[PDB]
């Protein structure tokens, strides 16, 4: 099982805000950088956030990464249909001696009505 524990699936309509959580431990996210990846079906995952809160080139400011203690989050404000994807957190783990991913959180964007 994944060493990092992510939020269950979340949904929103366009314009809403969602927050995805990534919980780790003292051996991983507490002192090591967290990265966030976005993955569409049948596509390689791409880095959206690195070093806890830095946006990759081209990533909209409505994507915000943060970290506190052994917990990290990715907030997507102003949700757009193209944001529907699986999101994964990643951190180095000093005990396991590996790069560990969360199990993923699917963000679904519902048609408002």
């Amino acid at each position: 099982q994944p060493v990092l524990t992510q939020s269950p699936s979340v949904s929103g309509t366009p314009g809403q805000k969602v927050t995805i959580f990534c919980s780790g431990s003292s051996s991983n996210v507490e002192d090591n950088s967290v990265y966030w990846y976005q993955q569409f079906p049948g596509t390689t995952p791409k880095v959206l956030i690195y070093n806890d809160d830095r946006r990759s080139s081209g990533v909209p400011d409505r994507f915000s990464g943060s970290k506190s203690g052994t917990s990290a989050s990715l907030a997507i404000s102003g949700l757009r249909s193209e944001d529907e994807a699986d999101y994964y957190c990643l951190s180095w783990d000093d005990s396991l001696n590996g790069w560990v991913f969360g199990g993923g959180t699917k963000v679904t964007v519902l048609d408002a009505a």
